[PDB]
């Protein structure tokens, strides 16, 4: 390696750790892992390890404010992959957020040599819920759109426990019991997850109306041989996965347009009991996907106003 080639790649490095910063600075956590994934990534194609960059950073500065963030970010993200450690599912949750750690521990290390000690902001009280919901925010900007924890797609379950967390903050019951339940969970309850108290996959309730795809013409293949309650059920899990693609509120309008032009829809919307359907009563399931659609949008504007911040 030329001198000029390690100038070059040092100098790009440096770049990469002045983007990391600018976000820290700026308290946007999931832009700073963007950032703070780069440089690692970059620096071991380089072979560059922190005591090459460290000389390089010499009138560079990490605030008070970003070491009182990093140590924040630190204790959440071990907490959290600690608790996302479970016996349903202990290898990709546990994984992405220890990867967190790994870079966030990088980025300060080529800033800070081994012996000298971080000088957070004794006074900068950094709030953990936000720091969960960044990390949240990053594993969802990372994962492959069809990946899964367990049984659920990545991003929908990130947009669910990003949701729950908001929940506990607007209803002020962020405490270590409350977070620990939303960061352990992976979806077990599925009456929970999807908001449908009936969701099952198994015969569920006796209906007189039982829900079928037999009406119709145009639904997808895998519903098929699905009947009643379990039929509604993964509807309404494919539902949530395609809301969680929504980035904006036009979005949103438009995916939710486009699932209620679907017979999937219709399906949803027909009773399967005699009363539903004479007295034309909404069913429950639609109450669940409309429910589904509304924290989406309230945390898609509660986000935006946050992207304001930061
Ligand atoms: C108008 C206010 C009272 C009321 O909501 O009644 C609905 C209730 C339940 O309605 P239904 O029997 O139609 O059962 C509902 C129906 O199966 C819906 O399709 C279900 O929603 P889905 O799971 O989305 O299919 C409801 O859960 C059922 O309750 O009716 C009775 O209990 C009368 C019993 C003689
Ligand atoms: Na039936």
């Amino acid at each position: 390696v030329q001198r000029v080639t390690r100038i070059e790649n040092l100098e790009n490095a440096k770049k990469l750790w002045d983007n990391a910063n600018s976000m820290l600075e700026k308290g946007n956590i999931s832009g700073y892992l963007k950032a703070a994934n780069e440089l690692h990534k970059f620096m071991k194609e380089k072979n560059l390890k922190e005591d090459d960059l460290r000389p390089e950073l010499s009138d560079k500065t990490i605030s008070p404010k970003g070491y009182a963030i990093l140590q924040s970010l630190w204790g959440a993200a071990s907490d959290y992959s600690r608790a996302a450690a479970t016996l349903t599912e202990s290898t990709v949750e546990p994984g992405l957020v220890s990867a967190v750690n790994k870079m966030s521990a990088f980025f300060m290390d080529c800033k800070l040599s081994p012996n000298e000690r971080a000088t957070p902001d004794p006074d900068f009280k950094v709030g953990k819920s936000k720091i969960l919901v960044g990390i949240m925010q990053f594993i969802k900007d990372v994962a492959d759109p069809t990946s899964k924890i367990w049984m659920h797609n990545t991003k929908a379950l990130m947009n669910h426990k990003i949701a729950a967390i908001q929940k506990l903050e607007r209803s002020n019951n962020v405490n270590d019991e409350t977070l620990e339940s939303v960061l352990s969970s992976k979806g077990e309850n599925l009456s929970e997850y999807l908001s449908y108290k009936y969701a099952t996959k198994d015969e569920g309730r006796e209906h007189r109306y039982t829900a079928s795809t037999e009406n119709f013409k145009n639904v997808k293949e895998k519903y098929q041989q699905m009947r009643g309650d379990a039929l509604k059920t993964e509807i309404l899990a494919d539902f949530k996965d395609k809301l969680a693609e929504a980035t904006d509120e036009q979005s949103l309008k438009q995916i939710v347009a486009e699932l209620k032009s679907k017979d999937e829809y219709r399906i949803l919307a027909k009773g399967q009991g005699l009363t539903t359907q004479l007295l034309g009563l909404k069913t429950s399931s639609v109450s669940s996907f409309e429910k589904m659609v509304e924290e989406t949008r309230e945390s898609i504007k509660s986000q935006e106003r946050q992207t304001i911040k930061i």
